[PDB]
């Protein structure tokens, strides 16, 4: 198997002997232009940025740094003057603006963006691919200032705050001090070295005694895990990981394990195999960060450093649930059990017994400490690994290939019919339109027609609003009565942002029409709007923690304020994630584009209100 052949290594520093690290000096003109674009964006009433000034307490000259932070969604515009996440600027003693800290570019999980679809990665990246272990603590940035100060920052901050004994950046600096003393070097030596390289060192602080995350980093493992070195310039240029490991050795950092894989299809197979257990090389692994080169035009053009991530769902999602349930337990709140119901109830009974036997544990858990150990104690009590515990609840979804019914929960104009047509174009799935059924006994006849479509199709789009809970109850009950293996998947159009929903849907129906039967008989815009407001008023959100929506096999949240092209890719990506043998891969962006274009050209209802 691929996971057995490929082992993560922290022994690549020898492979870096002789190699030259990337280096670009800061251009005063370009840096000033960046700072002016940021400053201007910070003063404005799309592209927005927050500017926060911090004194550098260890600076002998009193240096200050400006930390810049975009709105998180801005990273998907093409507008930004830099895509750094983590960005601090400063001024030299002689008044030159400089980049003091340059984090990685913001990067995304598989299927989170167009660029991190496997279909796009396969076309537009080149290897060899660096698979770096994603250690989970907090990020620490380290660089050298002109006055010789070693600057240490967390993702967006630096220095001490009086509202905590030890900030994240100060904890990182204290770890740095100990690691440098361990090798006979000094903070000013490291500062001079990083400034000579015009670079930011990027490490993960992992230390249970400071703050617990998901996996334990006890005293034997606690420290700064160096995983990157970036150039302090507006574009993104990062060190090859063998040189990162060599730098870790020279300056006393812990190393981030690395695997190099040449072929993107082996990368994909390796990751999906590790995802079966969340473990590799006999340790738990929360994920990988994959580093390669990417071009904007597939196959040609210039290539730039580019990352994507692959985070493993289990057992870490169950572990996060257990942590939250534990906090609910000691505070007297209701534990919220979403998934893994049987083993989580056992975990809570176990935790209650431990708490009754040792009251002082609650004061540890109050401070978010000891909770990893409680989970490991419980797994020991069960003689189970977490991955086994997370597989106790299993609805057989991994094996599903057919008999899926997609059930919109929506109001008029959310794009249901458009989505159904697009899915038929892409996958050949069935589509039953309640709008085409007239007369009495409509809900049982609709339901039976939906069922019977499974004779010729692996899935069927059950096209009805289902705005009221009683309609989901009816459909759930009648399907389960007549078809013992059908899985019902709700496509819940979330109506939280109700006045934006109203505008978007009403624009669609008024301007481009809708075949809902009441719309097709509406003879003016006021009748249309009143009909639409009727469904809004009657609408009951999907709530999979209560009856009847609890009966759905899965719920996929969609956004009626978003275009149908975006809701289409959410549907497919989520179906793939939930039922990987049903939707085996997400089609390329171009195919979903063509599906939606076909949907709105072939499906054009008449407007009887004009
Ligand atoms: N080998 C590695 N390469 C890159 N980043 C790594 C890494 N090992 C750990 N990381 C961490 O992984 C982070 C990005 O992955 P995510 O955990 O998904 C960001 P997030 O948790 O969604 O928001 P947050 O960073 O503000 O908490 C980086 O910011 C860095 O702290
Ligand atoms: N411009 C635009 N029009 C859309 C989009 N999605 C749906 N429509 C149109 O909105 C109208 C109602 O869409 P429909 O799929 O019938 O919504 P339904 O009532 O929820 O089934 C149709 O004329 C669609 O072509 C979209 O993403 N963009």
């Amino acid at each position: 198997s691929l996971a057995s052949r490929y082992k993560a290594s922290t022994d690549y520093a020898k492979d870096a002997e002789g190699l030259t690290a990337p280096y670009v000096s800061q251009d005063p003109q370009e840096t000033a232009a960046l700072v002016r674009a940021l400053d201007d964006a910070a003063k404005k009433g799309g592209f927005s940025v927050k500017k926060t000034r911090y004194a550098v307490a260890s600076s002998p000259t009193g240096a200050e740094v400006d930390s810049w932070r975009f709105n998180d969604w801005d990273y998907k515009k093409p507008d930004l003057p830099t895509y750094a996440r983590g960005l601090f600027t400063t001024r030299t003693q002689h008044g030159v603006p400089e980049i003091a800290v340059r984090g990685y570019d913001k990067f995304f999980n598989i299927d989170e963006t167009r660029d991190t679809a496997w279909s796009a990665i396969r076309e537009r990246t080149k290897g060899p691919y660096e698979l770096t272990l994603k250690e989970n603590g907090c990020i620490i940035f380290i660089s050298g200032l002109e006055d010789g100060t070693l600057l240490v920052c967390s993702k967006h901050s630096t220095g001490d705050r009086s509202d905590v004994a030890l900030s994240h950046s100060s904890a990182g600096e204290k770890h740095l001090e100990a690691q440098l003393e361990r090798i006979g070097k000094t903070k000013e030596e490291l500062a001079r070295e990083l400034r000579k390289r015009n670079a930011t060192a990027v490490a993960e602080l992992c230390d249970d005694s400071f703050e617990e995350h998901i996996l334990a980093y006890g005293p034997d493992k606690a420290g700064l895990y160096l995983h990157g070195i970036n150039l302090n310039i507006p574009e993104f240029i990062t060190y090859p990981s063998p040189l990162v490991q060599k730098f870790a050795e020279d300056w006393g950092f812990r190393k981030t394990g690395l695997i190099i894989i040449d072929n993107i299809d082996d990368v994909k197979a390796f990751l999906e195999e590790v995802a079966e257990t969340g473990a590799h090389d006999g340790r738990d692994v929360e994920g990988f960060v994959i580093r390669c080169k990417k071009s904007t035009n597939p196959g040609v053009g210039p290539y730039h450093d580019w990352f994507f991530k692959y985070k493993f769902e289990e057992p870490y999602l169950m572990y996060r649930q257990w942590r939250e349930c534990t906090k609910a337990l000691i505070s007297g709140k209701q534990p919220k059990i979403k998934k893994h119901v049987k083993i989580t109830e056992e975990y809570l009974l176990y935790a209650r017994k431990r708490l009754a036997a040792d009251p002082k544990l609650a004061k540890l858990y109050n401070q978010n400490h000891g909770i990893i150990k409680l989970r490991n104690d419980f797994l020991e009590y069960k003689n189970m690994k977490g991955t086994d515990a997370a597989n106790l609840e299993d609805d057989g979804a991994a094996s599903v290939t057919r008999d899926i019914i997609l059930v919109p929960i929506a109001t008029i104009g959310c794009g249901k019919t458009t989505l159904g047509v697009a899915l038929t174009k892409l996958f050949g799935w069935g589509h039953i339109q309640n709008d085409n059924i007239t007369g009495s006994k409509r809900p049982p006849r609709f339901t039976k027609a939906v069922l019977d479509e499974l004779n010729e199709h692996p899935a069927v789009f059950a096209d009805r609003n289902n705005s009221m809970r009683q309609e989901r109850k009816q459909l759930l009950t009648d399907v389960k009565m007549q078809h013992t293996t059908a899985r019902l998947v709700a496509l819940h159009f979330v109506h939280d942002d109700i006045n934006t929903v109203r505008k978007v849907t009403q624009e669609r129906v008024i301007q481009r029409g809708d075949n809902h039967q009441t719309i097709q008989a509406a003879t003016d815009v006021n009748k249309v709007i009143g009909i639409m407001e009727g469904f809004i008023h009657r609408f009951e959100p999907c709530d999979p923690e209560k009856d009847p929506d609890e009966g759905f096999d899965a719920v996929i949240d969609l956004d009626p304020t978003a275009g149908s092209r975006e809701n289409l890719e959410v549907v497919i990506r989520e179906l793939h994630r939930l039922y990987p043998n049903f939707v085996k891969e997400v089609p390329p962006a171009e195919a979903m584009d063509e599906a939606i274009k076909f949907a709105m050209e072939s499906y054009k209802p008449d407007l009887r209100h004009i």
